[PDB]
């Protein structure tokens, strides 16, 4: 049933970008860009949760060809226009430090991506990856914990389960069970896609929660900047008792470093009644509930 390597590196699937849109509002940090690709041509499918590479053009500094960077899915199978017809992705600019030698260093495919213009070619392969596949029972609950581009897998879900033109297209799937999103940026500028995310709770606040952790607007209890280590710590209780759930599925994505903070504030949580959260977390993994993708 899964869609898995319909086009591999050595012969990839040429796409032409539509459009390439910005969700860092005035204000924020880094630039990340919703771009959106034809299908058109080929018989690229995917489906929730999968990513897929991009070939960037050009050699790296040893003279060799480049190669692929995976980038998270971030439109449901039907594509944005609910049509089948395309792709997108969420992509952040990587740029960094003088200890890597010059001054900013621009990251190879992420520039290239995050610039592109509307009608040029691009080098796609995949789709890739099971472990980050949702459920398709209507009836789960989903635990979202994203940070920054994260989101990405996040956003795939959440349309299924809530655009109307998805309900509309998807009589299998309508959603009834509860979802939680937590989710870690910088500023209210860098909340990727935050009018949509605020409108699906308003249509649907018994079936959606939006919990935000911005750190440079907000401190945690110890005066520090929150992160979504901190909003878990804090909301560890409620978490814990979703999690309890044979039917709780819950998801994590951003760059890594998320994890131990985590980790650390469901321990507590689940210690008050006698379990091992390391335990109990070894064995979600094991029946494919506890679903993971840091990079
Ligand atoms: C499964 C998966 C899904 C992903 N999904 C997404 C997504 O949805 N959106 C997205 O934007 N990215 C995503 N990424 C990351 C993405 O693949 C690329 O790694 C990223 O875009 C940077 O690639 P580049 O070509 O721009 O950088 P490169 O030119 O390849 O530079 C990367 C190198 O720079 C270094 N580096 C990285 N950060 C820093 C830093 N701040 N300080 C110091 N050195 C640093 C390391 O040497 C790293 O190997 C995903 C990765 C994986 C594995």
């Amino acid at each position: 049933d899964v869609p898995v390597n319909l086009y591999r590196p050595n012969a990839p699937f040429i796409g032409k970008v539509i459009s390439n849109e910005p969700l860092v509002k005035e204000g924020g940090i880094g630039i990340v860009q919703h771009i959106k690709f034809d299908l058109t041509g080929g018989n690229l499918k995917y489906i929730e949760g999968q990513s897929i590479g991009i070939i960037p053009p050009g050699v790296d500094k040893n003279g060799k060809p480049e190669e692929l960077r995976l980038y998270s899915i971030a439109s449901t199978r039907h594509g944005d226009d609910v049509d089948d017809k395309t792709i997108s992705l969420c992509v952040r600019q990587l740029e960094y430090k003088h200890p890597e030698s010059g001054e900013t260093v621009y990251g190879v495919c992420s520039t290239y991506l995050t610039h592109i213009e509307p009608g040029s070619e691009v080098k796609i392969t995949g789709p890739v990856g099971k472990e980050m596949l949702l459920p398709d029972d209507p009836e789960a609950n989903v635990i979202m914990l994203a940070t920054g581009t994260g989101i990405a897998p996040m956003r795939t879900y959440l349309w299924r389960m809530f655009k109307d033109a998805e309900r509309a297209a998807n009589p299998e799937y309508q959603f009834k069970g509860f979802s939680w999103l937590v989710f870690g940026v910088p500023t209210t500028p860098n909340i990727l896609y935050k009018e949509e995310l605020e409108e699906i709770q308003q249509k649907y606040p018994d079936n959606f929660r939006l919990t935000y952790a911005i750190s440079r607007e907000q401190k945690n209890p110890q005066g520090g900047r929150m992160y979504i280590q901190d909003r878990v710590a804090e909301h560890a209780d409620q978490l814990w008792q979703l999690i309890k759930n044979q039917k709780t599925h819950t998801y994590i994505c951003g760059l890594r470093g998320m994890e131990e903070g985590i980790d650390a504030a469901l321990s507590a949580a689940a210690a008050k009644e006698g379990v091992t959260w390391s335990d109990y977390q070894k064995d979600l993994k094991k029946a494919g509930r506890w679903h993971v993708e840091t990079y």
